[PDB]
């Protein structure tokens, strides 16, 4: 058949790039999704690094969360050094069935809005 332009995977809402902090955060607090929806958004003074949002649902009250992806050139992405992968999907693969210590194993990537 016809070829489509760009054979897109995700690159929406758990690919994201520097958004403002609470703009991510704005997405997750929708009452839309829940406690595994995430973005990924970037460092934008970055060596190769990302920043991660996630919808905690405690009861404080439904607040997001924040973690500190480093990209490594010998082991892709890590947040807590014991884990690590290869690159941001094969984490967002990991953590869609099993969050493994980011207490929010991921659901579904926010509410696609475009």
């Amino acid at each position: 058949g016809s070829v489509a332009p760009v054979e897109t995977l995700e690159v929406e809402k758990w690919f994201f790039r520097t958004i403002s902090r609470k703009d991510a955060e704005r997405q997750l607090l929708a009452p839309m999704n829940k406690a595994g929806s995430f973005l990924i958004r970037e460092s934008e003074s970055n060596k190769g690094a990302f920043s991660l949002s996630v919808k905690d649902i405690t009861t404080q009250g439904e607040v997001v969360k924040h973690y500190k992806i480093r990209s490594l050139d010998n082991g892709g992405y890590y947040i807590s050094p014991r884990i690590t992968f290869p690159t941001l999907q094969a984490l967002v693969q990991h953590y869609s069935k099993k969050g493994d210590g980011l207490c929010q194993k991921l659901t579904l990537p926010c509410v696609n809005l475009a």
